[PDB]
Order: structure tokens, then sequence, then C-alpha cells
């Protein structure tokens, strides 16, 4: 698709979230929410804080 860049690390705090590290490059799955975007990291899917990633495109 698409791609975002993780600007910060994020540990999942809930069953529909996913973990990411600074610098990771993620596939954006759904950005229809203002606060949480669904991303695919590496074989994992779930939401992160929208503003902890940046679009590239």
């Amino acid at each position: 698709k698409e791609l975002v860049l993780a600007l910060y690390d994020y540990q999942e705090k809930s069953p529909r979230e996913v973990t990411m590290k600074k610098g990771d490059i993620l596939t954006l799955l759904n950005s229809t929410n203002k606060d949480w975007w669904k991303v695919e990291v590496n074989d994992r899917q779930g939401f992160v804080p929208a503003s902890y990633v940046k679009k590239l495109d």
C-alpha cells in the first residue's frame, strides 16, 4: 500500500493494538480514525497512536 514511519516506540497496551519501534516502516491498513491507525508491522496487525507514525507517500 501506502507506508508509515514510526517516530516513537510503542508497546501494545490492549488486545487490538500492536508493538512497534522508532524507525520501523509499517504498512498503513486503515487511517479512518483520528487517534488510532491500523498498521501491519511484521506478520502482526493492530492499532497504534496515529501521531506516533508519519506518512511516506
